[PDB]
């Protein structure tokens, strides 16, 4: 319906807002735009499905998200593959796990506070229906 189609047009409007958020702070600068293949050719053999920021805006605007629950999972692909690609002692590896859990709660936060549950549940309602 055209009803259902206005949903899913709010849902997009949303998940792009938050994503902005993310993507203008500072701390999450690494987590932007895809791993560069010339500067890290072994990161594609070790990383069986790369994602960052500026893909998550892509698949907003392909319709790709009917739920928050399914952009949630991106979101927890980006921090899982930061935590499995980084996963030693040293320093650079630290910040860059210290950076990707803060990305993940902060996401969690803002949508803790901002959505409404009855928003996301008519969302599931209408992805099962189809
Ligand atoms: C967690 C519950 N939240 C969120 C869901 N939305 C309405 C209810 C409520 C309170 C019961 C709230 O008012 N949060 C404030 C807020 C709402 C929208 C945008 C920004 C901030």
């Amino acid at each position: 319906s055209m009803q259902e189609e206005d949903t899913f047009r709010e849902l997009r409007i949303f998940l792009r807002n938050v994503t902005h958020r993310l993507a203008i702070d500072k701390r999450f600068r690494v987590f932007t735009k895809p791993v560069d293949p010339d500067e890290v050719p072994d990161y594609r053999t070790v990383i069986k499905e790369p994602m960052d920021l500026s893909s998550v805006i892509s698949k907003i605007d392909l319709h790709k998200y009917l739920t928050v629950k399914d952009y949630l999972r991106d979101i927890d692909l980006i921090c899982s593959n930061a935590l499995e690609y980084n996963p030693d002692r040293d320093p650079g590896d630290r910040l860059i796990r210290h950076r990707a859990c803060a990305l993940r709660d902060t996401a969690y936060a803002i949508i803790k506070e901002e959505l409404d549950e009855d928003f996301e549940q008519l969302c599931e309602e209408i992805q099962e229906s189809r």
